[PDB]
């Protein structure tokens, strides 16, 4: 049970032989990298046959599966850095022989080098392969870093279920509900989903020419170094055969056979269920894959008939099959965002395919209809937030509610915007919507105040003013210790609007612990401290960041509820080092608290009376070894200005997280 | 079995929350007032960990000698240097029980002065304090030991697990005086310590303290630190430790020939303590109750010895010693000062990095001193002058980089050893181990010391053997890069000197031997290990990222610098021509590889389509195209629009290891 520091380790460096590529990939000739898509699409390698001379229908699996282990809960899986290169995703069974379709596009890689990320070329592979198949894609941008390893931080087989059926049992009416939740944690709600599974096996076939349990090699992983980086040593998934009769066109095809015929629950031949006609009027309709002097009968899976058994996806088809155009409007939309989910918002869409049209789940920023503040303007904001009757702690509290949502997984969150005010934000326990009101108001003021006084069309949005008394208040307590600190301030925050907001979906950044607010919901299966720290990954900090950061919020005092919690501080909203100076304090011992969830008590070693409360946040920090040797840096007679400095260059940073 | 790079990673950035240079800030220290602090420290019982003999010296003493006691000669990894005794798993061996305390003595001292003191320089000074102020005087102090912030995620703990040196009980639990005596002589050679220095050592700790084994600790002590509760905060086996019973001396916070008289003059017997674990009691009711209990007026407790103890005075050879040390007081002294210090040390590098006013003057041979260069220094013009003369010899560019790596190869950042400033190279053991191909070797080291012959007779100007090797190399790889149109100036440091043999522990330096160079593409028929995972040993120890490591094998490749001038690995046809050629080729699904049949090492690579054989290799040069993190690296470099980075980050990291060893 030891702290898995490793994972905020990684955000001290970066791996990799790379000392920005938005910038490079805005010098690829995209067109042509298409091109040599197209091409390679119909240009079969021996060493691995093609199927019906057209690779495309891989491809789409490579991207699908690159894409498909995205999580809303945390924003990370996905295909953002391309990260399905690495173990142990690389070797998901689920996976299988999709080290070879990452194979075929390395002389492509090679090509354009730098130009193109890993990342970008499989969704785009994805997109080629679709569009040179009678489709074509709503949309494309680049923009994804590639990834130099595993991301350490997930706890994750499949991408989302068993193709057999749920524990291997061909029971349709039961898979869908896998389907059903998987795809929903995945933000596809019914409709989405089955233009997706449909929109995909209308292409390709499945690998089951025999059992792999007894034909197929070690995976990626486990394989023998001469197989550099391949696996599996023609079988995939252990059952046999295509979906359409046109295994290569974009068309009713899936929708048609799974809807217009009846289907029986056969055992394949590599050992697995599939399903065949009870109609023998489909048999040997398709051209065998490779074989050109031979035929093949469809199948389907469990997964396919659970679209036509659930009561509500088998209207979802029927509706399609009555109306094509919608199958692919539906279909194209899916795919884009199936894809893209995980980039962002617009600034970050780059190149000649993004659509005109902004999505709801880029969670999008309006533009400012005004000449943005100047210096001698933010002294005069910054004077009038403190005369204010908000207090540093206050403030403080505000400017880190504002913020500390960015997850750096998806890139969502985060002050720009200000969506703070609005829902589901403004209506979040850990946000104390009542206190979080006045906050608002006495700002908003401000701005009323401020644009109404100017004569020059210069105004200041919320989501700046919050930020900027938060710096303000941070600088008051930095003053009230004896430093002299300046934060570097961004101005140009824009404020969103609900009509733009995705609120349910913005949900999934509710925290269930803050440790800058000492904050621990009842539920939590976790220890605090892991989520803490899991946390403290999507800020991107690094142990010593989270640790300064933490330590000098008890000195200024900005808690959930108010509560005196890791206060150790008797000067409180005074920026200093008393955290970790009465942290590490022999003098004084810790406890659990009798009759209490989070609570413990540090008592005099001699007298016996109560000296301070603390949760698992504060005492983590003086219990782990690793924490502990920076808060004895912290602790010691000099460091305290250092820990003021670092104090702020940390939440500073924390500020600007989301200023793409 | 998954190569971990783990260890590789760490050398990108340093954890912690220090700017990235120690020594400046501990010439700024009082030394003198921070062992006045420690003095007075030694008798301020507090109520969490009551001092015995109301003294804490000899918990000090343990505590700093176990800080350095695990200290490996193989891989020069454990050891004080880096004050690692504070992090997992180290800190919760069995063996460490109670030590927790001990260091959390001292954490008003450490916050006292802070970034002026390491954990690390700080739990010896601890030691050397605690000894002085019981009536010994120690060789000499230093300090400089980079204060670490996390484990050292290389070394691989495998005479038991947990424990610093041998089962204080005997081998195996048994009481069997002989048999610890072997156990303790293997183990303290494989930690370059002798019969003299290992009984100095034992008999000059054991002169203070007791062993405490008030109840059994398998049932009446909590968990480890880190299998402890959160409110410990950090503390953990919640008085016993070791669970045996006792002291070794009546006074046992003087020093005095109170251990060896004890030990020498009675008869010990066998049996089983309060704590369950063997000790010996003295046959003779003369030394009962000779001892005040730990904690206490009214009250004598009897002497113990352990096995360990038993031992010195079984083995004949260290009964030899034992012998010499009761007859002479001063000898054991020495013996004891001088072991002490060196166990202490051993693992700070060369005399340049012991700072502070207690440094000896004397410098020890185990430090690996460099002679002084007695003449004036090299400069640009007489560089470019004599760089031009190597590059005029009949010397290849393999020759010269071969050579050169040969050279600065053999250091390690883990105890500071080796690199090839002293060209110990020529000296033995290192121009005759196998792996330099001595034959060859010689062949070079002829042509240059002609050079430098030919220089220095021809204003009291100079130059090293040393230097030449490396201006060699670098002027070697000027040219390779030169061969692919690149035209880069390496920057060359001159001023490192030429160590003799009296500067030397010849025996001492076999434990830089490698195992499996890949600069070299060498590989012994020895070790178990799969070769690539010693690769990256051996490559944290020059401090190299993943990358780091990738860049330089793979620019090797190219330039051809074999063991055995081999070609294995060696994808492509302009030979010392420096390119990115390795990845491209390596990369490349035209080829395909295969094992080698009834080769150990060796690896076919063929055309996919003719079976003709293209090249040949090992799992050194097939592991950047294996593993999933290093194949995501050869990728970048293959990539057609990135030879010349790869032509710089190679130099880059050429140009970093041959500089290593200049501190
Ligand atoms: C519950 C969801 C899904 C399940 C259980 C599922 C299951 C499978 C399985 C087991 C394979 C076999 C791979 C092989 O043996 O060759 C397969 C193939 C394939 N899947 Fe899915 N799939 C799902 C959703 C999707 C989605 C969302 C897409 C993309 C829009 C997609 C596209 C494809 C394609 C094109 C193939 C055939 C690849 C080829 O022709 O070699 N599938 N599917
Ligand atoms: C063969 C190697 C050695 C063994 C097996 C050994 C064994 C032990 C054991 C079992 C303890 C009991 C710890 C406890 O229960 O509190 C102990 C204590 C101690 N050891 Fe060692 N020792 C060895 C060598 C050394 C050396 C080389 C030194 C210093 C040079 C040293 C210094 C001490 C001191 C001072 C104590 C008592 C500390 C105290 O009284 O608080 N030992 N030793």
């Amino acid at each position: 049970s030891k702290l898995n520091l490793e994972i905020l380790d990684q955000n001290a460096r970066d791996v990799g032989p790379v000392e920005d590529y938005a910038e490079e990939f805005q010098k690829l000739d995209l067109e042509a990298v298409k091109s040599d898509l197209e091409e390679l699409m119909t240009s079969s390698q021996d060493w691995w046959p093609a199927d019906y001379g057209h690779y495309g229908p891989l491809f789409i699996r490579m991207a699908w599966h690159s894409a498909g282990t995205y999580r809303t809960a945390d924003g990370r899986g996905g295909a953002a850095g391309g990260r399905q290169r690495f173990a142990p995703i690389n070797s998901w069974p689920d996976n299988a022989n999709l080290d070879k379709a990452r194979r075929l596009l390395l002389p492509i890689k090679q090509k354009y080098g730098q130009k193109i990320s890993w990342a970008d070329l499989m969704i785009l592979a994805g997109n080629v392969a679709i569009e040179s198949m009678g489709f074509k894609t709503f949309g494309y941008a680049g923009g994804r870093e590639d990834a130099f390893e595993e991301d350490k931080a997930v706890n994750w087989g499949l991408i989302y279920v068993n193709p057999e059926g749920p524990d291997g049992n061909p029971d349709p009416e039961a898979s869908a509900k896998n389907i059903r939740q998987t795809f929903d944690r995945a933000a596809m709600n019914d409709k989405e989903t089955a233009a997706l599974i449909a929109g995909g096996h209308t292409f390709g076939k499945v690998h089951g020419a025999d059992d792999p349990e007894e034909n197929l090699g070690p995976e990626p992983e486990a394989a023998p170094i001469e197989q550099q980086g391949l696996g599996w040593q023609m079988i995939t998934s252990g059952i046999e055969g295509p979906w359409t009769q046109s295994p290569t066109e974009w068309d009713m095809g899936y929708i048609n056979n799974l809807l217009d015929y009846e289907w029986e629950p056969e055992k394949g031949p590599g050992g697995a269920w599939q399903w065949a006609p009870k109609s023998e009027e489909l048999k040997n309709s398709v051209p065998d894959a490779h074989d050109p002097d031979e035929k093949q009968t469809p199948m389907m899976l469990t997964t396919d008939i659970a679209l036509k058994r659930d009561p509500d996806y088998r209207e979802v088809m029927e509706t399609f099959q009555e109306n094509p155009m919608e199958f692919g409007m539906n279909f194209a939309k899916a795919w884009y965002k199936l894809t893209h989910r995980d980039m962002g918002p617009p600034e970050r869409f780059l190149g000649p395919e993004v659509p005109d049209e902004e999505m709801i789940w880029q969670d999008p920023l309006p533009d400012a209809d005004y000449d943005l503040i100047g210096d001698e303007e933010i002294a005069e904001l910054k004077e009038e937030i403190l005369d204010s009757d908000l207090s540093v702690s206050q403030l403080v509290k505000t400017a880190w509610a504002s913020a500390s949502t960015y997850r750096d997984s998806d890139k969502r969150g985060g002050a720009n915007g200000a969506r703070l005010r609005l829902e589901p934000q403004k209506n979040w326990e850990v946000n104390e919507p009542e206190q979080l009101e006045t906050v608002l108001g006495t700002l908003e003021n401000i701005q009323t105040e401020f644009n109404d006084s100017r004569s020059d069309g210069t105004q200041v949005s919320l989501a700046d003013l919050i930020v900027l008394g938060g710096n303000a208040a941070v600088e008051q307590a930095a003053a009230n210790a004896g430093y002299d600190v300046e934060i570097p301030f961004e101005p140009g925050r824009v404020d969103a609007g609900p009509e733009h907001t995705d609120a349910p979906s913005f949900d999934a950044l509710k925290p269930k612990v803050d440790g800058v607010r000492n904050y621990i919901q009842d539920d939590i299966t976790r220890p605090a401290e892991e989520v803490l720290v899991d946390n403290a990954d999507l800020l991107n900090l690094t142990a010593s960041e989270l640790t300064a950061l933490i330590g000098g919020m008890r000195s200024i005092g900005a808690n959930y509820q108010d509560t005196d919690l890791g206060v150790f501080t008797d000067e409180p909203e005074t920026l200093t080092n008393d955290f970790f100076v009465n942290l590490l304090d022999m003098g004084t011992e810790w406890e659990p608290a009798a009759d209490s969830e989070h609570r413990y008590k540090g008592l005099d070693r001699d007298t016996g009376e109560v000296k301070w409360e603390a949760t698992r946040i504060d005492l983590i920090f003086g219990s782990n070894d690793r924490l502990r040797a920076i808060s004895e840096v912290y602790g010691s007679a000099d460091a305290e200005k250092k820990l003021v400095h670092d104090f702020v260059d940390t939440w500073s940073k924390v500020m600007k997280l989301d200023r793409f």
